[PDB]
């Protein structure tokens, strides 16, 4: 008889649900398993409203197929132009759970990005005052820094004097992928939580480059050396509490991310839990399981914990090689592979 | 407006691969080399003087008339290769040079080299005849990240083999390191390396930033650019045991743009008009002619061209693909405007 793993039913921190076709044959992904997620706001244009968050959340819900229980969290696209008060109706109203803070760039139009923090105090010092979480992809995008070295910069120069200024404000520290961000995040204090997706535990960069050029391993932030996935799967692996499932499932179309120039993401929503599952058992860390998909999360945002339960049986399973678009295909992370731990 | 005349160059460095591919991406070779070392890493490799012989027929059959080139040949080195083999091929005018691909470090090179010991006869006979060994220098283990090859090879495999074979003549093929910067610039008369147009004009962010790019994807990889600088500085210097060698290194677009995208750029269209601009944004371009056509063939033994080409400082559109039979084809710099181009 395979072996069972039980847990609450899962939520997904940090997710890509895009919008039209393409959240159509996504949302299921997400829907069937987890019971929430945090739905991020960089639709073109992007969710920088509350009327636009409003009508994204029920796109959201038209979407979801017949019977699965699931609530899409929303949140909003932190801008410069971005008005404090429309952040904390949005936030008072339950329409935004959190806001996204994306790399600054001094070149970014006000409509859709920080061209810097200093810019964007009077909305960082709003959400500390209401108590709203600040989700970070923390990483300098300057042209002179090497790709590989942006988020750790970003913990020097951007993550420590934020959170210098601010001292009540909660901050996600989203999508981890180095020793460096693992220790910060270890060190620091209850104000201060990570996720980890499913590929920056699996794999390093070598997987992405050694053999052939795999943009389906291409993502932000860059798989890095070893050492700093190593220093992920410990963290995970210590039963550490705020640390927590965020899958960054960041799907585009296979001509999109096979072609030229290819687009960063990884559509993992299909097979991200079973991987996360796998992670924990090499780790000899299945006791920790359970809270990292299920409960620190939760615990952090100050949101319940689901009170239903989900099941994944250690039984082989082959991955789809692709899923269909309306017009083109997604290919799943781990497209074709056959797998250890699938949803019963 | 500005015209640069160069002695006619060579290609210390190519992939002309075979069939279909090499008809059509010999010309670009042709037409402007005098001559060019043509690697060895088909399917099945060239490993024996008869598979050489047929091989450069082939290149010759696909050279348009009027082009003066010359393919000169290289052996496909593997664990058990007669090292009387080789200096058959030697003797008989066939093989230049000879080959080391580290097992799995790269494009065909399943059938390569395990390790020296198993090789050294070879070597040794190398050693005696004066036949130049040309070696890509990475190591293969699964557990060494893949920016740390070259320089766990310099360290691990290429020190300990000069020392062994103190005679030995060996290029450092398309260096991409500060660490074999260093390396070819301190060494002796012995040592000589290449680089390509890519490791010298661009560094791993322009692959990884903004999106993936597979067309810059090859070996070794594209590494920091504090490497990418020391390469520049070493070319720009004047060194000269340092030649041209594009490894230009063709796969049809969609090897090239799927899940699993193959090495190596396809550079001869752009290849030496992309070093003149190097050369000049470093302000050396009185050793660019050195580069392209006398530090190799001195290096090698052999007679520099005594021909000229001319490169002009006219801004030019690079083709976006060019077309094969059942496929195409993508040049390196696909699409860009070019500051140098051969008159
Ligand atoms: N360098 C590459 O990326 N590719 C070359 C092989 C080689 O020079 O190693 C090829 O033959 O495809
Ligand atoms: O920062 C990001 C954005 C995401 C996306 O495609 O939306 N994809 C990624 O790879 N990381
Ligand atoms: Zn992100
Ligand atoms: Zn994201
Ligand atoms: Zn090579
Ligand atoms: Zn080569």
């Amino acid at each position: 008889p395979s072996q069972v793993l039980k847990i609450r039913r899962p939520d997904d921190w940090h997710l890509h649900l895009r919008d039209g076709d393409m959240l159509k044959t996504v949302v299921p992904y997400t829907s069937e398993i987890y019971g929430r997620a945090i739905v991020m706001p960089n639709l073109a244009p992007p969710v920088t409203t509350v009327e636009a968050a409003v009508a994204y959340r029920q796109r959201i819900l038209d979407a979801v197929p017949a019977g699965h229980d699931f609530t899409p969290l929303m949140t909003c696209y932190l801008t410069d132009s971005l008005d404090p008060n429309e952040l904390e109706r949005g936030f008072n109203e339950g329409v935004f759970t959190a806001a996204k803070l994306y790399p600054a760039n001094a070149t970014t139009n006000s409509s859709h990005g920080v061209t810097s923090v200093d810019a964007i105090m009077p909305v960082l010092e709003r959400m500390e005052k209401i108590g709203m979480p600040l989700l970070v992809h923390g990483e300098v995008t300057h042209a002179d820094i090497d790709i590989f070295d942006r988020e750790a910069r970003f913990i020097e120069s951007v993550m420590e004097p934020l959170r210098q200024r601010l001292t009540a404000l909660k901050v996600v520290f989203e999508h981890i992928t180095t020793k460096d961000a693992a220790d910060y995040v270890r060190d620091g204090n209850e104000r201060l939580a990570a996720t980890i997706t499913p590929q920056h535990l699996m794999f390093n960069r070598n997987h992405m480059l050694v053999g052939g050029v795999r943009p389906h391993l291409y993502c932000l932030p860059i798989l890095k050396r070893n050492i700093h996935q190593q220093a992920l799967r410990e963290l995970v692996a210590s039963g550490f509490n705020r640390v927590f499932l965020g899958t960054d499932s960041a799907p585009h179309a296979r001509a999109r991310k096979e072609s030229s120039c290819g687009c960063a993401g990884c559509f993992n929503a299909p097979t991200a839990l079973g991987s996360y599952a796998t992670v924990f058992e090499e780790m000899n860390a299945l006791q920790h399981f359970e809270a990292f998909c299920s409960v620190n999360g939760p615990q952090f945002y100050g949101l319940p914990v689901n009170d239903t339960f989900i099941e994944l049986v250690r039984e082989e399973q082959q991955v789809a090689e692709s899923i269909a678009l309306t017009d083109d295909t997604l290919v799943p992370f781990l497209a074709g592979e056959t797998v250890r731990w699938s949803v019963k």
